[PDB]
């Protein structure tokens, strides 16, 4: 409610309002995050304007930043230097691109690595770096060796890096969600403030301790061991 | 600050100011929960009773709780039904028992199952049950199993089961804590506050997607695979 006050974060991958990144971004404003919000192109860069400005409160930059273009995404982070200096994460959240899915999980796996890389030049107080897996696997086993490889070189900076393995969520086929309320732990689907308020954690000062770590909000599913079911 | 108003927790295994367990009561204290504290013996009974009493606060009740005894389990618990009816959650986690941390690792194992049960009677309106291992493995082994089980039994009630798994703490060997010091990612030892911290987490409605799981508070060093170095 106040985890958060005084701390900035980026958050990338906001497509829509059912997007689990505008998941993460409202459950960081309501513990009173300033944030920071990325668009891939034009398209989603109206979508997003028009999102940020629902949030009451501290201004919202919203800025472009394409995370496969090397380019712009170091002149995105120069931008947050120049303008805001220090912030204390990056919710790397992609989880959808413009099949979809597949694309937004190729993209997360092999940008991971620049982006904590110019994320690391304006996070001197240290903080959090999150990525995102979506489950609704080459490139998981990639964002695995990353995460871990990234926790280990950024740690030393006070960098945290972790992930959220989400599971599938109904506003994101139904014989799959069917299957979860069944027999998930929880006995109903994921939702996209579970995430949100599990990224709340993380980025936060509760979570210090916490790093390299694979958080499963998932209500539970993971546990079963049914993954080739 | 205010995760936990309203929300009243067990908590087991405080046996001194160091205990992992008295990191936990403080954490959970400081957001705000309402705390009930067990006590194995006579000599733990005074050593309770004194560390509650330096909270300022709501009242803590301190009630005696053999978790190896089933009728004292049960008494504990029918107390706590009586006098406050519902709790929020338990947190089982008795890091050393009166060779001390590895009676307390075995005792964590099979008593958790009997904990878990009592526990379900109070917990009318959902919470968390943690347990903890601390690495300062038979009995582990047999932990993982029994935490799946019971999130897979109890969610159906809206009772997440979680466990920490809490690395080295210097106030709890040396060459052990240069090691991590020198080669874990954060570069420094756990703490007990860094515990009680992701315990507050999980017993916050901000984890109630989260069940099954085993958070790792170690500094990161898990993700280097070095548990036979």
């Amino acid at each position: 409610m106040e985890l958060l006050q005084g701390k900035t974060f980026v958050v990338m991958g906001v497509a829509n309002q059912r997007s689990i990144a505008w998941g993460i971004a409202r459950s960081l404003h309501n513990a009173g995050a300033k944030l920071i919000f990325t668009y891939a192109g034009e398209r989603l860069e109206r979508n997003v304007r028009e999102l940020a400005d629902t949030l009451e409160g501290q201004e919202s930059l919203v800025l472009p930043c394409d995370v496969t273009n090397d380019e712009e995404l170091t002149a995105c982070f120069e931008t947050i230097k120049q303008e805001v200096g220090t912030i204390h994460g990056v919710a790397h959240c992609i989880a959808f691109a413009n099949d979809g899915f597949l694309l937004a999980q190729n993209i997360s796996a092999f940008s991971l690595t620049a982006v904590a890389r110019e994320a690391k030049k304006v996070m001197t107080e240290g903080g959090n770096i999150l990525t995102l897996t979506y489950l609704g696997g080459v490139a998981k086993a990639s964002l695995e060796a990353s995460v871990k490889y990234l926790a280990n070189d950024l740690g030393q900076h006070g960098i945290r890096v972790n992930a959220i393995s989400a599971g599938p969520i109904r506003t994101l086929f139904n014989s799959i969600l069917r299957e979860i309320e069944e027999r998930a732990p929880l006995r109903r689907t994921t939702t996209q403030e579970e995430v949100g308020d599990t990224a709340v954690f993380l980025f936060s000062d509760l979570a210090r301790g916490v790093t390299g770590e694979n958080i499963h909000v998932d209500s539970g599913y993971h546990i079963l061991g049914l993954e080739h079911h």
